[PDB]
RNA sequence: AUGCCUGAAUAGGGUGAAGCCAGAGGAAACUCUGGUGGAGGCUCGCGAAUUUGGGUAUAGUAGCAAAUAUUCAAAUGAGAA
């Protein structure tokens, strides 16, 4: 009963920490990735 | 040997390059997983070679000429494999 309860608190919480730290790697891929970008016009 | 002009052809099987998308590691750079995409002095059936049309320059013996399988009935005809 209450080990599903553990388990998708659990479950979630990986996901949270997962999509934050996925978060993180695609706002710093992308921004250098705009600059490199707007850069490379000139 | 090197050309030039105008046409035909430059096929197929396999493998799967950049680039892209989505995931996981690390502060980046960068490295892996899946997909996508469809490229090449990639493969498969000093020297040689490098498809093609037209035009245009520098003893009655040997033997039967070889490309397999012919058969029956009728017609024509002097005479029919």
């Amino acid at each position: 009963e209450e080990e599903q309860i553990e388990k998708d608190l659990q479950g979630l919480q990986e996901k949270q920490r997962l999509n934050v730290k996925r978060e993180r790697r695609r706002k710093n891929e992308m921004k250098q990735k705009e600059l490199q970008r707007m850069q490379m016009n000139m």
